[PDB]
């Protein structure tokens, strides 16, 4: 039953990239397999702690929105394996290649997105990393959630991260919340087809102001047949008091319905 894989089984192609604490590889393993490893020369207790959280929280997950893990190895290396999607991230698509989605594929993209989201929250999962990297479009008709290294039951992101996760305002500024907020910076990327900040070019300015709550962002962005009710949710996903924002049960019936008025 256990989903250790034998060393030597699994064959290590393309280093396609970075995940949370290692290097990202195409490999093949039962067919086409991402695998991420966190290693080289020995572990770090750092790393050896970091790798078998990951494992632990990834093999609680089994759901069509959750990138779908297959097995881990430590033998040549601490080694994650899972599906392999074929596409790319959100980001990639929409900051890199440029790809036009329409919006009916958009409203499609975030209720798949609030889809597994809803699911990790209902198992406790806070995944604390949620961001448009982590979002695979596998077949182009699929999301599937990554990267699992810094989920909980010289590195930093920050354009998705929550105002008191910013201001680091005591041991814990991460909950169901501040997944959240990412969420919402994810529905402003989907919508403006943007980063947000973008005509900031100082990051360090946009650390602090989001910080102290000087700076947010500009919902006037979002493109024109953006529906009412997906910029209304997006400003409360958005909101920077925590305790506003809608967890994602709501989230995810506000957007199957504004779904179902949509194709209209
Ligand atoms: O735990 N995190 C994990 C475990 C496996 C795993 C794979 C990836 C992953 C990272 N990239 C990026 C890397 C930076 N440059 C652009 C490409 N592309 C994928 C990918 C994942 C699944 N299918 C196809 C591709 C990320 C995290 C993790």
């Amino acid at each position: 039953d256990d989903w250790e894989i034998p060393d030597g089984q699994i064959t290590v192609g393309q280093r396609i990239g970075s995940g949370s604490f290692g290097t990202v590889y195409k490999g093949k393993w039962h067919g086409d397999v991402a695998v991420k490893m966190l290693n080289v020369t020995a572990p770090t207790p750092q790393q050896l702690q970091a790798f078998k959280n990951e494992v632990g929280v990834l093999r609680k997950t089994r759901h069509v929105n959750i990138l779908l893990f297959m097995g881990y190895s430590t033998k040549p290396q601490l080694a994650i394996v899972t599906q392999w999607c074929e596409g790319s991230s959100l980001y990639h698509h929409l900051h890199i290649i440029e790809t036009k989605f329409e919006m009916i594929k958009l409203i499609d993209i975030a209720r798949q997105t609030a889809q597994g989201m809803d699911y990790l929250h209902a198992k406790s999962i806070i995944h604390r990393d949620l961001k448009s990297n982590n979002i695979f479009l596998h077949e182009d008709l699929t999301v599937k959630i990554g990267d699992f290294g810094l989920a909980t039951v010289l590195s930093g992101s920050i354009l998705w991260m929550a105002p008191e996760v910013i201001r680091m305002q005591d041991k814990n500024p991460y909950s169901f919340q501040s997944d959240v907020y990412a969420f919402g910076i994810v529905l402003y990327e989907l919508m403006t087809g943007q980063l947000p900040y973008s005509n900031i070019n100082n990051r360090d300015q946009i650390i602090f102001m989001v910080g102290r709550g000087y700076l947010s962002p500009d919902l006037s962005k979002v493109r024109s047949n953006c529906p009412k009710a997906m910029k209304r949710l997006m400003a409360e996903c958005l909101k920077k008091k925590r305790d506003e924002r809608p967890l994602f049960p709501q989230i995810l019936a506000s957007i199957e319905l504004l779904a179902r008025s949509l194709p209209k």
